[PDB]
């Protein structure tokens, strides 16, 4: 007892979190990789809206060392706020450690626990010692504002794994936790996890994660996105971020497809005193997607020769109008739960972790 059990999917996008909740089933939220400097003090996944914490740990260097920040979306609005840089084609730990700490510490918070050891759980894009011992130690994170304001968090983490080999990566195909643990409703297998940014393609073969053809493009959701909604404020003469976007006007939708394969989705916006139907705008940048898609999983599944194809993330909610095609041919695996596909890794991920603890 006095333990949380997760798994850790970071990105450049988000950081996201599959844990345990007090009734053993699996909880899952993302905090965004975004954080900014804040003063010492004060001045549905309600409790990441506004994340100011004060973090003390020795993973943290120089004036990070134990200070307060904005972490996730309260820090995507900051003037000063710090994000990944990326070229036109670390000592920035404290931008993937903050969200990490911060994600733990608000599992911890949910499920009222204030002292706890965190097996870590995790996975590493294209070593894994070196890795782990940047996250190894204590670690106090304290709510300055918001739901948890004056909660004080030990997070404490001994041991770990970047689950590189074996079924791992996969478990959430096959499994799924409801006060633990039960069935859900090949042996060479590529997955695809289809991100916003990114879109990660890796070939499992005999074992072992096949690390000379397990490729990662920037294949992601959001660049398509970021046309729609450029072909919607056009359509005009709106949306605060692109999550907001996707979970206000795509999501419901995508939904009721999920659940109904006859329904047609609608799609419209209320900006000032106009409302528009923009649903042949939003249905081509998914089917772009889609088939965007479709051709990148095509020649991956030839060059690697996969005897069968998983296709996870987010991206297959997204482009779900056109992916769900994916389901008719032998080859491709879509989660049966697939409600659940943007949390895979990290579901699969918190799967290998309670194994690890048997
Ligand atoms: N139910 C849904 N319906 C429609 N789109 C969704 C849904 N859930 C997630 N998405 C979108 O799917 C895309 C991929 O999500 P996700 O895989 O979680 O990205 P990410 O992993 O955090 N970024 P990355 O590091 O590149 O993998 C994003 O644009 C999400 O907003
Ligand atoms: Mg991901």
């Amino acid at each position: 007892k006095n333990m949380l059990l997760g798994g850790f999917d970071t990105g450049n996008i988000k950081a996201k979190i599959s844990f345990l909740n007090e009734k053993g089933n699996i909880e899952s939220f993302a905090i965004p990789t975004v954080i900014a400097e804040a003063p010492p003090a004060k001045i549905k996944d309600e409790d990441i809206e506004l994340l100011h914490v004060r973090i003390i740990s020795n993973s943290l260097d120089g004036d990070a060392r134990s200070r307060a920040w904005y972490v996730g979306a309260y820090a995507k609005d900051q003037e000063d706020r710090q994000e990944p840089t990326v070229d036109e084609m670390q000592k920035n730990k404290k931008l993937h450690l903050i969200p990490l700490f911060t994600s733990m510490a608000v599992a911890a918070a949910r499920i009222g626990k204030e002292e706890v050891s965190v097996p870590f759980s995790g996975g590493m894009p294209i070593g894994e010692e070196q890795i782990l011992e940047m996250l190894y130690g204590e670690h106090t994170v304290e709510f300055l504002d918001g739901t948890y304001e004056g909660k004080k968090i030990k997070i404490t983490i001994n041991d770990g794994t970047m689950n590189v080999e074996g079924v791992s990566s996969v478990l959430a195909i096959l499994f799924d936790i409801v006060n633990g643990e039960i069935v859900e409703v090949g042996e060479s297998y590529a997955i695809n996890d289809l991100g916003a940014g990114t879109s990660d393609n890796a070939f499992f073969e005999d074992g072992e994660l096949n690390k000379k053809l397990s490729t990662n493009t920037d294949l992601g959701t959001n660049k398509y996105i970021d046309e729609i909604l450029k072909n919607i404020k056009e359509r005009f003469m709106p949306f605060k971020t692109r999550e907001d976007f996707i979970q206000r006007l795509v999501m419901p939708e995508v939904e009721k497809m999920i659940e109904d394969d006859t329904y047609k989705p609608t799609f419209s916006v209320k900006w000032g005193p106009v409302k528009e139907n923009v649903t042949d705008i939003v249905m081509d940048g998914m089917l772009k997607y889609a088939e965007d898609q479709k051709a990148s999983l095509d020649k991956f599944w030839d060059k690697t020769n996969a005897d069968k194809n998983i296709v996870v993330g987010g991206g297959v909610l997204f482009g779900y109008a056109g992916l769900r095609d994916l389901k008719e041919q032998d080859g491709f695996i879509l989660p049966k739960n697939i409600q659940e596909s943007a949390y895979f890794t990290s579901r699969s991920y918190l799967i290998a972790n309670l194994l690890e603890q048997l």
